[PDB]
């Protein structure tokens, strides 16, 4: 039997019982074969390492606050989740074993998308998929950001992460506007101008009045998160999505620092891609089993033959423009007479990449339309191992460089690819790296495990650190930001939930801790 | 003698003694003579209230960490200023009488100005001024977003209370990226990638990993800030300033639904002003005296007499556009046919303009040179009384107008002015009022206080609140953001500050509160 770290059988049947008479047996699951989805994870670890006590689904205010207040009774860790779909950073599965996984898929109401303002305030369990369906069917003039590659993935869930997008509005937390969350003592939290009584501004200015705490909340376990509004991007009379190729890893240096003086002035607006050789590749759905099934890494041999064969470049930049059409017209000049000054880069436009793909999925991320082809990734090399490796990088070309050819090294060394993107704001890159490999291979469980450690560890040594990660590495890279910070994030975890029962481990904060 | 609240002469004199030894004599301020600027306020009440008890200047981090090892040995309550410009919020003094004013205008370097990666680091003390000079004399191509009225103030300390410009960049706390702040218990804590050792990313990527806590301590008293960085936005191209005239009060809902869109697409990217007649008015140096010297508000029928003689409109719109010509010539295309079709609204240029002002000192706000016209403002009325009244709005037209009829009745009721402007982002106003009022008049003071209280009681009977008060109403504006806030404040102040020794009372957060 699964159980809380140190709680005994007997409280936590006193728990279950609580949570039974608070949300009725059909909302408390602590069957083997009802958990079996919360268990599934894509970590270097068997499913044990992860695996949750029971699961409890609530769908209201009220019953996050009876959840909380039966957990603090009887001192249940709980890991909460909205839509779950956290693969490669953990999936569903809590980030220690035992704990007891709060699921507010239920609750998923959209509260309000306003086209005029354009914003949206939801719960944790609206899906991207639902607002979608919602807005065209209602031909509202406005348009999501969009986190592959899961259409039953979320705003709420993803923002919580501080995922990203690749429209203008791709930097989520950035367009994050009014939180509410439960803390630990069961009150319920409205950051910015939801204390105000009878406002109507909570998701029109972000700040409020005060400490603005919704931050604070995000990649933390200060609180539940139950209801997040935020900006929605107007829809635009005209999208001209494009892509651009280059041949030579080398590339890459003259890709970033042309490209940066566009997004630093907004000629480009949206989070642009430049993806490495076997990102686009397995995004086009192609494995690594059509070209080789030789151990090791992929040579880069293999990776030039590809290119031959497919037309996909060492760097494959895709990105888009928006406006009314005299817009993106002018824009469309200044970014055509900048690569032709560059002298480097082929460009592809909309209409002669047609249905292909990649094009076509990229084009769809770039307008926030939800879609599957990223699960290609999966199959690149399959076996469901995949943990995503995603150092911050300045938008420098150099530093870009060094960050690849160190990822590569590594990777290779433990005989496992180099499939990446950057994802591109005007002056960072998240550097996206899927660390792939078979997970029923243990020989390989066991390599990608320790390549992961390596990786960490090089890039802390260039004072590279990355701005999301797994459960199973979420304490190892809390270390890399250093002593400081532990002790300020455990002091408030003491102050907002002494008896440590929000999910105790979320980013390295756990009051077991020593500091 | 001005002590702290409850502190006795002889724990004052030891902590004197101790800032004495660790900052030297010059460094510490006890003189009546020497606290005079320091005790200047705006604020309708005299200045024994807001009297400090003795100001300490440090120069260095580790200085700063002497401080705050002091004032908890002897319970010294300490009173943060960077630049202390802080003109309508409380100036430099404090928020109690009796603190001590920790005041960091020694602490003045530019740390770094990148412009490539367009960005600066700077500590407390650094002046809007002194940056510009650095980058005109260097020919650095990056500009500021500069908060009127003093070339002295900064952007630390405008940061810190979330304050506000007018280019693209306006809205500073969005444009932050990176901080440092020394807590009560003398850690040195760096947000976002700075705690990662080596790093090179502080200033490029916000987040970090785990919590963000850049946004806990802003208008809150959890840690004093040492450095901070910001974005810097790239030098145009083109700039190509403009004003839109409306005769009307009642064209507000129409001019603020118009500006919506343009501003949504960011086709007018930077936060435009729709400035009210008298706001006109004092800026270009007009008094009420030269009008009238009859007692009460100003009638309607003397504005409109204002109007006619002066070309000034009921409200003044004041926008940019910038980029390359070619994206300057299409933008300006879409607005005045935005205008046009409004069929309202009278367009005035850079070059029809020439040296006259307002606009010439429009044109500076909106593109970054700091300068010192608005304190015209100061001299409406005179006499030294100025408050700053700062509702958030949904930036629709309705919205506007509701609380533009609001404030003017409160404001007549009570014998003053509505002297305003909405500052514009794409959803929300700061809708800017300034509550002037002579200080050398008791009966006129009352009144001032008076008028404040029933503005804030009015605007939260409506669902509104400010985004910043002056600090003898920092308290009460506290609680139109209701008590779940307050207690979870005061919960993270006792887990910061157990001893209360940062500025007790800001934003109504002080362990002396029953919360
Ligand atoms: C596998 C994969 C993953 C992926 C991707 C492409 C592929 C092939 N592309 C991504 C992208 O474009 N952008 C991005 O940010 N992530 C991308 N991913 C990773 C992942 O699949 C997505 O980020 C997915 O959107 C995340 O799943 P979901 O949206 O369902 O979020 P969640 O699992 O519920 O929550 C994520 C974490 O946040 C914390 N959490 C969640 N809810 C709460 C509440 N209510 N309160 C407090 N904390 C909360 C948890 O830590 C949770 O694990
Ligand atoms: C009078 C007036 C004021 C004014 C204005 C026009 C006129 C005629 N126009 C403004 C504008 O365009 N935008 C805006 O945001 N404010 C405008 N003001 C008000 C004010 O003058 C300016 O905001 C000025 O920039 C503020 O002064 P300064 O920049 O010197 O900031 P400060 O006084 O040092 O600090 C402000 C408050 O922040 C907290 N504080 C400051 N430093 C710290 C540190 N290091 N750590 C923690 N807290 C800090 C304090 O609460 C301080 O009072
Ligand atoms: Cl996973
Ligand atoms: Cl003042």
């Amino acid at each position: 039997a699964v159980l809380p770290k140190g709680v005994t059988q007997g409280e936590f049947n006193k728990a279950v019982q609580k949570f039974r008479a608070l949300l009725g047996d059909d909302n408390v699951l602590v069957e083997s074969d009802q958990l079996v989805p919360y268990n599934k994870i894509m970590m270097p670890v068997e499913n044990a390492a992860h695996a949750p006590s029971a699961a409890v689904t609530a769908t209201t205010v009220e019953q996050v606050q009876g959840v909380v207040k039966i957990c603090n009774e009887h001192k249940i860790p709980i890991w909460t989740i909205s839509t779950g779909r956290n693969f490669g950073y953990g999936s569903a599965a809590p980030v220690q074993r035992g704990q007891v996984i709060l699921d507010l898929k239920k609750m998923n109401k959209i509260i309000k998308i306003d086209p005029e303002m354009c914003y949206a305030l939801v719960e944790p369990g609206v899906t991207f998929g639902q607002m979608y369906d919602y807005i065209q069917e209602n031909n509202l003039p406005v348009m999501l950001s969009f986190s592959a590659p899961s259409a039953i993935a979320g705003p709420v869930g993803n923002t919580m992460d501080r995922g990203v997008g690749y429209t203008p509005y791709g930097e989520h937390f950035m367009m994050q506007c009014g939180m509410e969350v439960v803390l630990a003592n069961g009150d319920v939290y409205r950051t910015g101008m939801g204390g105000v009584p009878g406002s109507n501004t909570w998701q029109i200015f972000k700040w409020g009045y005060g400490p603005t705490l919704d931050g604070m909340f995000t990649q933390a376990n200060y609180g539940i998160c139950t209801k997040m509004g935020f900006w929605l991007m107007p829809k635009p009379p005209v999208f001209k999505p494009f892509e651009v190729i280059f041949e030579d890893e080398a590339d890459i240096v003259e890709i970033v620092d042309a490209l940066r003086p566009l997004r630093m002035s907004n000629t480009i607006p949206n989070s642009v891609v430049i993806a490495s050789t076997l990102w686009e590749a397995g995004s086009a759905h192609l494995t690594r089993a059509q070209y080789t099934t030789e151990p090791g890494h992929t040579p880069d041999s293999v990776i030039k033959q590809m290119q031959k064969d497919t037309g996909m470049g060492a760097w494959n930049l895709y990105a888009a423009l928006y406006g009314t059409q005299e817009q993106v017209d002018v824009n469309w000049k200044i970014v055509t007479d900048v690569f032709k000054k560059l002298g480097k880069g082929r460009i592809v436009t909309q209409e002669e990449a047609g249905d292909t793909q990649p094009f076509k999925y990229r084009a769809q991320l770039m307008s926030g339309v939800p879609n599957l082809q990223e699960f290609g990734l999966y199959n690149w090399r399959g076996g469901g191992g995949s943990m995503w490796f995603a150092p911050v990088s300045e938008a420098r070309g150099s530093e870009c460089k060094k960050q690849a050819a160190m990822a590569k090294r590594v990777l290779h060394k433990y005989g496992l690819d180099y499939v990446a993107e950057f994802i591109v704001a005007p002056r960072d890159m998240h550097h996206v790296i899927d660390v792939l490999y078979d997970r029923t291979n243990p020989e390989e469980t066991k390599r990608a495990d320790a390549c992961f450690n390596e990786l960490l560890d090089e890039f802390e040594k260039e004072g590279y650190a990355v701005y999301r990660v797994n459960t199973r590495f979420q304490d190892r890279v809390a270390q890399s930001y250093g002593p400081v910070k532990r002790k300020l994030e455990h002091a408030i975890k003491r102050a907002v939930d002494p008896n440590n029962i929000l999910a105790p481990g979320r980013s390295g904060i756990d009051l077991n801790n020593d500091f």
